[PDB]
Protein backbone atom coordinates (compact mmCIF):
# COMPACT_ATOMS: atom_id res chain seq x y z
CA UNK A 1 0.00 0.00 0.00
CA UNK A 2 1.16 3.45 -0.69
CA UNK A 3 2.38 5.17 2.58
CA UNK A 4 3.76 8.17 0.83
CA UNK A 5 0.40 9.11 -0.83
CA UNK A 6 -0.99 11.09 2.56
CA UNK A 7 2.46 13.30 2.40
CA UNK A 8 2.11 16.82 1.03
CA UNK A 9 2.95 18.14 -2.74
CA UNK A 10 7.06 17.48 -3.32
CA UNK A 11 6.88 21.13 -4.99
CA UNK A 12 5.29 23.40 -2.54
CA UNK A 13 4.93 21.00 0.66
CA UNK A 14 1.70 22.53 1.61
CA UNK A 15 -0.92 21.23 -0.79
CA UNK A 16 -2.20 17.38 -1.02
CA UNK A 17 -1.37 15.21 -3.71
CA UNK A 18 -3.91 15.21 -5.75
CA UNK A 19 -2.81 16.52 -9.07
CA UNK A 20 -2.15 13.00 -11.23
CA UNK A 21 0.37 13.90 -14.19
CA UNK A 22 -1.00 11.04 -16.91
CA UNK A 23 1.26 10.01 -19.53
CA UNK A 24 -0.52 7.32 -21.30
CA UNK A 25 -1.90 4.65 -19.22
CA UNK A 26 0.35 5.83 -16.25
CA UNK A 27 0.37 8.36 -13.64
CA UNK A 28 2.66 9.83 -11.38
CA UNK A 29 0.68 11.03 -8.58
CA UNK A 30 3.47 13.39 -6.22
CA UNK A 31 2.35 17.03 -6.35
CA UNK A 32 -1.19 18.94 -6.07
CA UNK A 33 -2.95 20.25 -8.69
CA UNK A 34 -2.03 23.71 -8.53
CA UNK A 35 2.09 22.39 -9.51
CA UNK A 36 1.56 20.00 -11.63
CA UNK A 37 -0.98 22.40 -13.83
CA UNK A 38 2.02 25.06 -13.90
CA UNK A 39 4.22 22.05 -15.38
CA UNK A 40 1.77 21.48 -17.73
CA UNK A 41 1.27 25.12 -18.69
CA UNK A 42 4.66 25.68 -19.31
CA UNK A 43 5.38 22.23 -21.43
CA UNK A 44 7.88 20.56 -18.87
CA UNK A 45 7.82 17.16 -19.00
CA UNK A 46 6.90 14.85 -15.65
CA UNK A 47 9.75 15.22 -12.75
CA UNK A 48 10.07 11.71 -12.21
CA UNK A 49 10.42 10.28 -15.66
CA UNK A 50 10.50 13.15 -18.00
CA UNK A 51 7.82 11.33 -20.11
CA UNK A 52 5.81 14.71 -21.67
CA UNK A 53 2.46 15.22 -19.63
CA UNK A 54 -0.69 14.62 -21.47
CA UNK A 55 -2.33 15.98 -19.06
CA UNK A 56 -3.61 17.05 -15.49
CA UNK A 57 -5.99 14.99 -13.14
CA UNK A 58 -7.69 16.60 -10.20
CA UNK A 59 -7.49 13.38 -8.34
CA UNK A 60 -10.34 12.64 -5.53
CA UNK A 61 -9.77 9.78 -3.12
CA UNK A 62 -13.59 9.24 -1.69
CA UNK B 1 -4.73 15.45 3.31
CA UNK B 2 -6.30 12.33 1.94
CA UNK B 3 -5.56 9.63 4.89
CA UNK B 4 -8.13 6.99 2.73
CA UNK B 5 -5.20 7.18 -0.02
CA UNK B 6 -3.28 4.33 1.72
CA UNK B 7 -6.39 1.79 2.68
CA UNK B 8 -7.13 -0.99 -0.20
CA UNK B 9 -9.30 -1.07 -3.32
CA UNK B 10 -12.83 -0.76 -2.23
CA UNK B 11 -13.63 -3.88 -4.39
CA UNK B 12 -11.83 -6.10 -3.98
CA UNK B 13 -9.87 -5.21 -0.47
CA UNK B 14 -6.84 -6.82 -1.52
CA UNK B 15 -4.91 -4.47 -3.52
CA UNK B 16 -3.85 -1.12 -3.18
CA UNK B 17 -5.31 2.43 -4.70
CA UNK B 18 -3.48 2.79 -7.96
CA UNK B 19 -6.32 2.25 -10.96
CA UNK B 20 -7.96 5.96 -11.09
CA UNK B 21 -10.89 6.08 -13.17
CA UNK B 22 -10.47 9.76 -15.14
CA UNK B 23 -13.70 11.42 -16.24
CA UNK B 24 -12.49 14.81 -18.41
CA UNK B 25 -9.67 16.65 -16.16
CA UNK B 26 -10.79 14.65 -12.55
CA UNK B 27 -10.78 11.14 -11.19
CA UNK B 28 -12.12 9.17 -8.72
CA UNK B 29 -9.08 6.89 -7.19
CA UNK B 30 -10.66 4.24 -5.06
CA UNK B 31 -10.45 1.13 -6.43
CA UNK B 32 -7.24 -0.71 -7.87
CA UNK B 33 -5.93 -1.02 -11.44
CA UNK B 34 -7.63 -4.34 -12.02
CA UNK B 35 -10.93 -3.75 -10.49
CA UNK B 36 -11.20 -0.20 -12.08
CA UNK B 37 -10.11 -2.11 -15.74
CA UNK B 38 -13.04 -4.97 -14.81
CA UNK B 39 -15.70 -1.47 -14.98
CA UNK B 40 -13.94 -0.07 -17.89
CA UNK B 41 -13.91 -3.04 -19.67
CA UNK B 42 -17.38 -3.45 -19.27
CA UNK B 43 -18.45 0.04 -20.21
CA UNK B 44 -19.36 0.51 -16.11
CA UNK B 45 -19.84 4.55 -15.06
CA UNK B 46 -17.22 5.40 -12.23
CA UNK B 47 -18.85 3.89 -9.06
CA UNK B 48 -18.60 7.11 -6.74
CA UNK B 49 -20.27 10.10 -9.80
CA UNK B 50 -21.14 7.61 -12.39
CA UNK B 51 -19.58 9.76 -14.99
CA UNK B 52 -18.32 7.91 -18.06
CA UNK B 53 -15.12 6.20 -17.49
CA UNK B 54 -12.69 7.90 -20.17
CA UNK B 55 -9.65 5.60 -19.12
CA UNK B 56 -8.04 4.06 -15.86
CA UNK B 57 -4.78 5.64 -15.19
CA UNK B 58 -2.29 3.16 -13.72
CA UNK B 59 -1.09 5.20 -10.37
CA UNK B 60 1.97 5.47 -9.10
CA UNK B 61 3.37 7.46 -5.89
CA UNK B 62 6.85 8.54 -6.12
CL1 LIG C 1 -4.18 22.34 -5.54
CL1 LIG D 1 -4.22 19.37 -18.52
CL1 LIG E 1 -8.47 2.59 -20.22
ZN1 LIG F 1 2.12 21.79 -4.77
ZN1 LIG G 1 5.86 10.39 -14.86
ZN1 LIG H 1 -9.51 -4.11 -6.49
ZN1 LIG I 1 -15.95 9.62 -10.73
Amino acid sequence: LPLNAIEPCVICQTRPKNGCIVHGKTGHLMACFTCAKKLKKRNKPCPVCRQPIQMIVLTYFP
